[PDB]
């Protein structure tokens, strides 16, 4: 699809046999969601920094399907105010800007 | 331009006189550059939020060029870790998501 940005990019997305609502950023490194039962081995991992770290846990080659394409890549899960979808995952969606 | 993701998204932007480097960031709603003196009227405003509020300084209708193409919008001049440029500016480039 093509998404224009008059709003902010949320998506629905599938994973871990679940259904939520997700932003398509740009601006972040990592895909970081909330609320979820990842399968397989998890690793902690300290991410953010600026005013502090916040520990999260990370799964590796994690499915998400957003409207139709699927991506497999790092998921990361803690506490975070809105599910990013962040380049790691945009690109694995060959999602590209463009103007 | 088509820009993939692989790396993060900094472009070149020409503003108020200066040659200045920011991201493309569709995960911010407002665009925040620091140390430039635009020309006008400013009028504070508190913005971010989470861990505390920031003060920075709002001006209106700013011309900002970038790979070719001019948008005019509001521009937030304060602290900042890097240039963003966000959905107000980015759809004003007719910055679009695509994949």
């Amino acid at each position: 699809p093509q998404i224009t940005l008059w709003k902010r990019p949320l998506v629905s997305i599938k994973v871990g046999g679940q259904i939520k609502e997700a932003l398509l950023d740009t601006g972040a490194d990592d895909t970081v969601l909330e609320e979820i039962n990842l399968p397989g081995k998890w690793k902690p991992k300290m991410i953010g920094g600026i005013g502090g770290f916040i520990k999260v846990r990370q799964y590796d080659q994690i499915l998400i399907e957003i409207c139709g394409k699927k991506a497999i890549g790092t998921v990361l899960v803690g506490p975070t105010p809105v599910n990013i979808i962040g380049r790691n995952m945009l690109t694995q969606l060959g999602c590209t800007l463009n103007f």
